[PDB]
């Protein structure tokens, strides 16, 4: 299988539903109104398989701080396989588009992982944040403990402390 | 099908080809005269550009980023239009209005609002197209927490996509180096 990359806008009503409906099923109910908002916006790498849509990933734009400098990311958002579908490396045709998308428009990819998916992630070269993660919330920077130990980074055209602050921009739900 | 001539075609920074990205950052910067620096050319990427081609030149080009604009302690989902030019030789034909079909196309199918920051001599065609002038004070969501961005007041203006904002409202956009409107 092969992911084909779709912006958001370019979605007709039918796909974007079946989309979200895919995605919402892969969580098995663990993705909130505010997690399916967080996958809007930016490209989204989708393989079909007979007219049914049986993965998906999005990579959305935001900026993260680092060393004061709001880098350009590239932040990935709603991965998933249909079930039946799992254990067939669906999500590394999935990651391969994903990651094209990085290395032709963003300084860095990153996103935050469940304690199971870390393998992956790392084994496709993406970094574990080491530092105190952070969101630059209305009211200023506010630490994101709970999100501590999640979130990778994917450098392209930079080198990067790891144990450095990260701090995210802000938006609704999960920051991270 | 026709032969789409002058139709604006969107592509994302990703899948620009090299060529293409540099005629479309020299004519771009051409066609600001001299005001356009590097740091706005980082904020034209990242998002959907809508380039129009003539004899395989970019004549015409916009591009829609996205970022968040805080609004009454909501961050809406904005669709941010950056380094929207026609190239010199091309102007007084229209061509922005054929941009702004695909820009505005991209702000129904993928966000909450549109926005932009206009010259003085842009404004009347935001307006004539339903943009709404931003008359509330502009700020930005700076590191160390929101500042008043009062040389931004007057030129913000935006396209809400079956939302409602209160027009007169604080505005206040996520932070970015150089001009962060
Ligand atoms: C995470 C996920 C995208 C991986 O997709 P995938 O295409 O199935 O991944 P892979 O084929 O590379 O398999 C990954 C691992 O899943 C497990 N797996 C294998 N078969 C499986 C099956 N039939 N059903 C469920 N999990 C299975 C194995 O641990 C496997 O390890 P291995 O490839 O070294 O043997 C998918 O499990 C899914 O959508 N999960 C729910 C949504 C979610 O958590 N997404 C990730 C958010 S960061
Ligand atoms: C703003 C701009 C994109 C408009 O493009 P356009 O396709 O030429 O727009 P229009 O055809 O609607 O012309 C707009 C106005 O420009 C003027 N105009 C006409 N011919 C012109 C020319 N040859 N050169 C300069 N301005 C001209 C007229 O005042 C016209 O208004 P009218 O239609 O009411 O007569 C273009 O002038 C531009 O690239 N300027 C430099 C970059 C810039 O300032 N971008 C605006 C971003 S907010
Ligand atoms: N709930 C659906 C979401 O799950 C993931 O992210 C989310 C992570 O899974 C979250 O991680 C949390 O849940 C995971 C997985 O159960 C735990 O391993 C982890 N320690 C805990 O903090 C993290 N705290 C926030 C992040 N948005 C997907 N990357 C995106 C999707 O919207
Ligand atoms: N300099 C190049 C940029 O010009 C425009 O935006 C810029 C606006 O033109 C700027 O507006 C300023 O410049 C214009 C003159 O062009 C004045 O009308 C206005 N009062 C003044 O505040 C505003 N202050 C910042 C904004 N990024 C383009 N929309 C984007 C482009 O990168
Ligand atoms: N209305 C226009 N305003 C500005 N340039 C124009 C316009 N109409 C035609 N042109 C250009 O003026 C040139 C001559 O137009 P044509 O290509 O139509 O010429 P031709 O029919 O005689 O072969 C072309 O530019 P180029 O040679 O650098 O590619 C063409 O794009």
């Amino acid at each position: 299988h092969t992911a084909r990359l779709v912006h958001t806008a370019d979605l007709d009503s039918e796909t974007r539903q079946d989309i979200r409906q895919m995605v919402t099923g892969a969580f098995a109910g663990d993705f909130t109104e505010t997690d399916w908002e967080h996958t809007l916006g930016g490209m989204h790498a989708l393989i079909w398989h007979h007219g049914a849509i049986i993965a998906h990933a999005a990579v959305i734009q935001r900026r993260l701080i680092y060393r004061g400098n709001a880098l350009r990311c590239g932040y990935v958002e709603g991965v998933a396989v249909r079930a039946d579908w799992r254990g067939q490396r669906l999500v590394s045709a999935l990651l391969d588009a994903v990651e094209q998308v990085m290395r032709g428009a963003y300084q860095l990819g990153a996103l935050s992982s469940s304690a199971r998916a870390r393998r992956l992630y790392a084994s496709r070269g993406w970094l574990p944040w080491h530092g105190p993660t952070s969101v630059l919330a209305p009211t200023g920077p506010v630490r994101t403990p709970d999100d501590d130990g999640t979130v990778f980074v994917l450098p392209i055209d930079i080198s990067l402390d790891t144990s450095a602050e990260l701090m995210c921009d802000w938006r609704a739900g999960d920051v991270w």
